[PDB]
């Protein structure tokens, strides 16, 4: 199949971010092969916005969830402080994009 690394999708990700017209952004770097990852996303635009996690399944099989069931901006916020405190070298990742957008490859939850 393949093998991508945590660096290599915040790598991509903000790269399609900003072509997008998004103020996108790594905000931590955790392990570039080990490492876990946020994506938070902010609509300027409206004034709302979400926060996502990575989860996996049984197999592995891997998504972007939202374990913050608020939209209020401090509660996302510390979302992203919160986790890096328990797990072992977390990346996040900044999109403040007009339509509240997102821009990752991989299926994503509400």
């Amino acid at each position: 199949g393949m093998l991508l690394s945590t660096d290599i999708w915040v790598a991509a990700l903000i790269r399609r971010a900003e072509l997008g017209g998004a103020f996108a952004t790594v905000a931590r770097k955790g392990d570039a092969r080990a490492g876990a990852v946020l994506v938070k996303a902010v609509d300027r635009r409206e004034g709302t916005a979400r926060l996502f996690s990575e989860a996996t399944r049984g197999d592995g099989e891997r998504f972007w969830m939202q374990p913050v069931r608020s939209t209020f901006e401090p509660d996302l916020d510390a979302y992203a402080e919160r986790a890096a405190r328990i797990d072992p070298d977390i990346w996040v990742v900044e999109i403040e994009d007009r339509d509240g957008r997102h821009f990752l490859t991989e299926p994503v939850e509400s």
